[PDB]
């Protein structure tokens, strides 16, 4: 599903995203944005690596979520890469809370920090009635 701006905040918002673990809703829309332009479908594979980025957050094969073809996956979200792939992201939302709960946080996806770390992102959110 591609989704609206407005509608995935409060979409994310209602999963209890916003300020989790020290992150604002703006910030998490930032990284939708320029992982998936909102979206849920997006895959990109990793010829380099043999891994696969999957759905909204681009959330890959190697450590989180398990496609069956990844050298050395761990699958730390317990989920099958699939569940990405839904226009529900529940999914999608349990396995990006559960990335950040690594030292790392938000830093884990390299866009993040190109395009969102250090710049005024309250744009995302602007209007949206969150």
């Amino acid at each position: 599903k591609v989704f609206e701006r407005c509608e995935l905040a409060r979409t994310l918002k209602r999963l209890g995203m916003d300020g989790y673990r020290g992150i604002s809703l703006a910030n998490w829309m930032c990284l939708a944005k320029w992982e998936s332009g909102y979206n849920t479908r997006a895959t990109n594979y990793n010829a380099g690596d043999r891994s696969t980025e999957y759905g909204i957050f681009q959330i890959n094969s190697r450590y989180w979520c398990n496609d069956g073809k990844t050298p050395g996956a761990v699958n730390a979200c317990h989920l099958s890469c699939s569940a990405l792939l839904q226009d529900n992201i529940a999914d999608a939302v349990a396995c990006a809370k559960r990335v950040v709960r690594d030292p790392q946080g938000i830093r884990a996806w390299v866009a993040w920090r190109n395009r969102c770390q250090n710049r005024d992102v309250r744009q995302y959110v602007q209007g949206c009635g969150v």
